[PDB]
């Protein structure tokens, strides 16, 4: 069956030439909204809520984890790094690399991250154990953004990344510690505003994160509060057909406004 908002973001998506993911959960009455919700994207910098998970997850059961310092050296900048480039040569506690990954989509931050969890396959080991069998981390910044398509490193499909979303935030999948500092880390975000949000009424209040890459791929996934009614968990994924195409927050935008209109 085709839904009229599924016949909504079907016609977006033709009019952007590109290729959109949609994936919707209401927890009002647990029910989806999907959109190619089974096919494979990049996560790009999306990836980063599973790591940030995958540490709190460890800080479960050692306290002083996030107080951790970890050295950033020179070698270690990649190629958008607005918060460790300020520590070069010193130190940043794993809550502030996780802070840094999730808020400014720090890619040093996002490496160090993954190397506490002894590579990318830590991070999908991760997923594993909460459930999700379709997320895989295979590669670290920044060529985990090559977005490629029909490549299937890096990718998950909308589905599967708003159910582990639903369960980070909303659910049980972390402590219950763990999952209120997720959630404020999420809505301090500062990449989101042109994306989801921006299709969003401005009496909502949400936090997500986005990803960008090549392919001009645009990404974001989000748990939303609207005014008066039970969160939404929204996953948006788009990528398009040259290595260097421009990105699109728009497309995302205009897919959480066909979505909150069908609500
Ligand atoms: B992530 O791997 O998508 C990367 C991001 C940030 C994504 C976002 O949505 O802010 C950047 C930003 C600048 C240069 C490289 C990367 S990778």
């Amino acid at each position: 069956q085709t839904s009229a908002v599924q016949q909504k973001l079907a016609a977006l998506e033709k009019s952007s030439g590109g290729r959109l993911g949609v994936a919707l959960i209401d927890t009002a009455d647990n029910t989806q909204v999907l959109y190619r919700g089974d096919e494979r994207f990049p996560m790009c910098s999306t990836s980063k809520v599973m790591a940030a998970a995958a540490v709190l997850k460890q800080s479960e059961t050692q306290k002083q984890l996030l107080n951790q310092p970890v050295e950033i050296k020179p070698a270690d900048l990649v190629n958008y790094n607005p918060i460790a480039e300020k520590h070069v040569n010193g130190t940043m506690t794993l809550a502030e690399l996780s802070a840094a990954a999730l808020q400014y989509s720090d890619n040093t931050a996002m490496n160090k991250l993954i190397a506490q969890l002894g590579g990318p396959g830590g991070v999908t080991a991760f997923a594993r154990a909460i459930g999700d069998e379709t997320f895989r981390l295979d590669r670290t910044e920044p060529t985990l953004n090559t977005a490629i398509p029909g490549d299937p490193r890096d990718t998950t499909t909308p589905r599967a990344m708003a159910q582990t979303l639903r369960q980070l935030t909303l659910g049980h999948a972390l402590g219950e510690t763990q999952r209120a500092q997720l959630v404020t880390w999420l809505k301090g975000n500062t990449t989101g505003a042109a994306s989801i949000r921006a299709g969003l009424p401005t009496s909502w209040t949400a936090g997500d994160k986005t990803g960008s890459g090549d392919y001009g791929t645009t990404n974001d996934i989000a748990v939303i509060w609207p005014q008066g009614r039970a969160p939404l968990v929204l996953v948006t994924y788009f990528t398009q057909p040259q290595q260097n195409a421009e990105s699109r927050r728009d497309v995302l935008a205009s897919a959480a406004r066909i979505i909150a209109e069908g609500l």
